[PDB]
């Protein structure tokens, strides 16, 4: 049955039709709902998978039915039966990673979907060319600033060999030095990802933002270490607009969120090396990786300095610095004139995303636990719209760390 | 290994896994192809009687004698009662023990540390629109304790074959009136139109202010509604005012004490109680918050804002956010200057985590609708937001209903 999804703000409701193109069961079942869970627990297969994304991508441009339609499933079933895979053409991998955007259901800037440089790499063949193409993909992205969408689509994977992978999380990460006595220097998201790189070679520093190496792995070779050449990482130092002090925390951030450990696939495709990018919402930054307990943890920092009531919960200390600290993210990318989004504005965006998906498609995957942002929950719209989760193909997917 | 839902706490890296959730008998709205966790509400002798059995054999699990003679007998009992006459009746601590059990199951309620303590009154013998009024009066006392408060449900008797039910029409016992104006807005809180309006085609002479408590339209069965209006000493109310801005006093905000709510249903063993109002206390939030910013509700941000001197023209001045921490912080201060017992979301949700804890043990698991639980400002900042949580539907059980209209 398709669900009835209503907007309690404004007391509107729509229906959900496009839930029935999903092809994939979630983690729920009718006895128990594990939608906050973050993480989940042949040839006629993959056939299948690949006609139904050539069907799209035909769609897509007007073409259903088309001698081009027609001949490309050939290709496509031809190619499958007698070697078990195939091979995308460039524009298909093109609207499928816009697809795979498209259908992310944890993601919040997808008014944004449309608009992505997608850089082809499938003829890459070492690590080497790896770091180039990372390169290449950092510098465009970044455009000193005025950040542009943008992902790099490596080779596929295959059923006879390794993986190509990027080993980090994201390209741009800050090291996490773990101490003798378990606490961490730096950013303890990436304590593992840190000693790994040590372990293979990289000499450390010891300050709270060194950025990391990359370790770039081509099928069955030991991954490899390299440094990104600091003019690549933009980075933005934090102050606060009327707060001196603050700048004296010494905090900053990178300008670039890229991700690196997702697999995209498309078609039945899989592409375990597919690193992307676009902009920061200011919460990420603001209130999760410098606010959360087991990331930088700073709240306690900037309370004092504010001078709050720290031994009570009522005074609301925590929430009046972490008010603050995203006022300063906000003003510091600003002043740096580095692309960022507000949460009041993209959840905004987002809904307008939902209208036009409702319209264009007669649904939108969206999981509510991720959309509404980690402050001011209900100050947002996204807050008191119902929300339907479910996966559709193409999709960026997770896969498992390679070490 | 375990074949149940793994839950992870990813704040501090622990795991465990729910074994409680096979104790559902009852579907929620979610199914392999599609999750709905985030609708607000999504859409006979032997039925009877195994629910009454499964209800039964929880009690006397709760007091140790499971498949003790007592129990047989009490089993037995309840087999011949619907045998005979299509139902059966709750003892006294059957009821007691049911009523605590429906709160701990409430996924949505974060404060359930305090489930084990519920004064029961038990109301099964009234008999009339004027005794339930005088029944609610005596909870609203209790309850209400001069700001001391006390938790509390009143059950009133259960849904009968043919009969007309017991309603309360009101969803809280104590709510601002909202008055459609003129211009299309609404004077009090919008949340109550309906009821508003309902409350005056009954009868009620309607004020005109923005705090205007209205009157309860009680239902007695196959009866029309009567309306009653509460002795004004009887509904403890506080005012607003902020530690260090002087003005907010100004804007004449408050909030009533008591959070009852009176529009829900009791499940115990498959008996059905239609009218069976319970209270604790607020969570600042849902009152500084949810009742005076959504823009659907009081929607004061903007003037608090604008009393800040904030810049309201831009989103990324994030006015929205420091109004609403003042806001909150107002709440919580006057609460505490009235003596009158609030607790704020950090407090609310760190002993709901020693809750899943203390569950964990008890049961193996603790049904929880992650959406509710976390607070609506500030959730990454509480630790409920870090903890995954597996919801389904146990009974006893708090139940929607249609109203009664
Ligand atoms: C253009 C600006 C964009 C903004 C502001 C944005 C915003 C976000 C945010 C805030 C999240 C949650 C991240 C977290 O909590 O860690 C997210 C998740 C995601 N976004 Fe975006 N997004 C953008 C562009 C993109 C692009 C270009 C892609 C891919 C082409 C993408 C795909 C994703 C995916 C796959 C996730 C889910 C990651 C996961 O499940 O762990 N987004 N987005
Ligand atoms: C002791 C103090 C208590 C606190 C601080 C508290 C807190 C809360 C809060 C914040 C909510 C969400 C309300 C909303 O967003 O509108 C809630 C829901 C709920 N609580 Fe409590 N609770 C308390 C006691 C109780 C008691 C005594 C009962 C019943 C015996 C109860 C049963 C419920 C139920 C059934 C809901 C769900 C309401 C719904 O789905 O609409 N709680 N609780
Ligand atoms: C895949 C990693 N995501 C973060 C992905 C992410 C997506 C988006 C952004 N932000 C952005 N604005 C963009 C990035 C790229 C385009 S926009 C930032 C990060 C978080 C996540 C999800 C699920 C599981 C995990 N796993 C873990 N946290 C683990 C730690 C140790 C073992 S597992 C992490
Ligand atoms: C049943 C009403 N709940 C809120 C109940 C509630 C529970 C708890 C509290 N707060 C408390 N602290 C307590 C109250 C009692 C004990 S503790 C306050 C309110 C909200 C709700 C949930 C689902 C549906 C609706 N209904 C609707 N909003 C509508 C339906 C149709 C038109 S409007 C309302
Ligand atoms: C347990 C819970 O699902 C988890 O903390 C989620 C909640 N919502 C989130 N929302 C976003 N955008 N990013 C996150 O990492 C998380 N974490
Ligand atoms: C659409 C969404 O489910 C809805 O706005 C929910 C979200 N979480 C909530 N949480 C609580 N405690 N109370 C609510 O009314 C809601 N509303
Ligand atoms: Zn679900």
């Amino acid at each position: 049955k398709f669900p009835r999804v209503k907007n309690w703000e404004l007391g509107s409701i729509t229906y959900d039709t496009l839930c029935a193109q999903s092809q994939q069961d979630g983690p729920c079942t009718p006895r128990r709902c594990l939608g906050s869970l973050v993480l989940p627990r042949p040839a006629e297969q993959l056939l299948s998978q690949a006609r139904d994304f050539i069907n799209q991508y035909y769609s897509s441009i007007k073409r259903s039915g088309s001698q081009a339609h027609e001949e490309r499933l050939q290709e496509v079933e031809a190619e499958v039966a007698s070697t078990g895979t195939y091979h995308l053409r460039e524009s298909e991998l093109v609207f499928g990673a816009k697809q795979a955007w498209r259908n992310a259901p944890r993601c919040v800037g997808r008014i944004q979907w449309g608009k992505l440089q997608v850089f082809d790499a499938r003829d890459c063949s070492s690590a080497q060319e790896m770091f180039t193409y990372i390169c290449n993909h950092i510098k465009y992205a970044t455009n000193r600033g005025n950040l542009r969408s943008a992902i790099t689509v490596f080779p596929q994977r295959a059923p006879g060999r390794g993986d190509f992978r990027i080993w980090n999380s994201q390209l741009v990460r800050y090291a996490g030095y773990r101490q003798q006595d378990g606490s961490v220097r730096g950013d303890p998201a990436n304590v593992e990802i840190t000693e790994l790189c040590i372990q293979h070679g990289w000499t450390p520093g010891n300050g709270r933002f060194d950025v990391l190496p990359l370790l770039l792995q081509a099928p069955d070779e030991a991954p490899e270490l390299f440094v990104l050449p600091p003019e690549l990482v933009l980075e933005v130092p934090l102050e606060h607009p009327t707060l001196e002090w603050f700048a004296a925390l010494g905090l900053r951030w990178y300008a670039l969120p890229a991700v690196s450990n997702m697999l995209l696939e498309i078609g039945g495709l899989e592409f375990s090396a597919a690193p992307f990018s676009g902009w920061y919402m200011s919460t990420e930054i603001g209130t999760r990786n410098l606010c959360d307990p087991h990331r930088y943890n700073i709240l306690e920092d900037v309370a004092v300095c504010m001078d709050l009531d720290t031994r009570t919960t009522s005074s609301l200390w925590k929430d009046k610095a972490a008010v603050e600290i995203n006022l300063a993210v906000l003003h510091s990318f600003q002043l740096a004139k580095v692309t960022i989004v507000d949460h009041h504005a993209a959840t905004v965006s987002f809904m307008k995303h939902l209208d036009n998906e409702q319209k264009a498609r007669g649904g939108c995957p969206a999981d509510w636990a991720w959309i509404v942002p980690p402050i001011s929950g209900s100050l947002t719209p996204v807050f008191h719209q119902e929300m339907v989760n479910y996966i559709l193909s193409p999709a960026f997917r997770y896969q498992p760390d390679p070490w």
